[PDB]
């Protein structure tokens, strides 16, 4: 499946806020009549990777509760069919072993299973430990880095046979060549033909898109691509393409410089 949104706009409803928490004043946006997301567009077709990115907190995790079909399109017109599988910004953890864990509530298949293993880069943690894939877990598995945690929860979500894959800022660690490394091999190679959408703050990631949305501030700051992109937004790309090794910087670091680039440039 692909997924078209047209001119789509969506508020704030009673409980949406305390999602959002779980996921990553509530009374007053839903008292008021807020747009969490206002004027939506996107189009983007069956085995294409849709990159979003923009300012912190612009409504990047709400359009994914979107299409999840937590929050409700007050507007416009959302289409996409199909099972989605969802690997949310936080790694949830269940007892058991690390296998367990990316097979969760699925049937085992050696060759799937080996696939996703090898391409997540988990063939570097589980040749740590004495059992590999075998080790036992307790929830939150709260002694690996978060850099495990998430590559566990990114391989239980591509294992999941889905047609539309939603992954929210997998890539957001300190081990960051292992990163680079998971982007190539998960999101790039072995997905490259199931439809896909990224949330992130690495330009690679845009520069590898079939499509890019911008967020900010509830609103879609650039939709396109990313040849678009350097035309259309100059100042915005000149400014990020200018950095020599922005995609390294951590986090916290990349998502201020685009905030603030997003403020300067409205
Ligand atoms: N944990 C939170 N507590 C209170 N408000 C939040 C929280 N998370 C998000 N919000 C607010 O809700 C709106 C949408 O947030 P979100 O969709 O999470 O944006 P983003 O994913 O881009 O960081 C923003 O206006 C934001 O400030």
């Amino acid at each position: 499946t692909g997924i078209i949104m047209e001119n789509v706009t969506a508020f704030w409803e009673e409980g949406f806020g305390e999602l959002l928490e779980k996921v990553q004043s509530f009374s007053h946006l839903c008292l008021v009549g807020n747009p969490v997301l206002k004027n939506i567009n996107l189009n983007i077709e069956k085995g294409e990777m849709l990159a979003i990115t923009g300012s912190t907190g612009s409504g990047k995790t709400s359009l994914l509760m979107l299409i999840l079909g937590e929050l409700e399109a007050s507007e416009g017109i959302i289409k996409h069919s199909g099972r989605v599988s969802f690997c949310s910004q936080f790694s949830w953890i269940m007892p058991g072993t690390i296998k367990e864990n990316i097979i969760f509530g699925v049937s085992y298949d050696e060759y799937r299973y080996k696939s996703v293993v090898k391409a997540c880069q988990l063939q570097q943690d589980i040749t740590k430990f004495a059992e590999q894939d075998n080790t036992v877990l307790g929830e939150g598995g709260v002694t690996l880095s978060g850099g495990q945690r998430a590559r566990i929860s990114l391989a239980r979500a591509v294992y999941k046979d889905a047609d539309l894959y939603l992954l929210d800022s997998p890539f957001g660690y300190l081990d960051v060549f292992t990163e680079e490394q998971v982007f190539e091999s998960c999101v790039c190679k072995l997905m490259a033909n199931k439809t896909r959408i990224l949330v992130t703050s690495k330009m690679e990631h845009l520069r590898k898109a079939d499509k890019i949305l911008i967020l900010h501030q509830g609103s879609s700051y650039f939709y396109g691509t990313f040849s678009e992109l350097q035309s259309l937004r100059p100042d915005f790309s000149s400014k990020l393409m200018g950095y020599d090794t922005f995609d390294q910087f951590t986090e916290e670091r990349r998502s201020s410089i685009l905030t603030e680039t997003l403020r300067r440039f409205s």
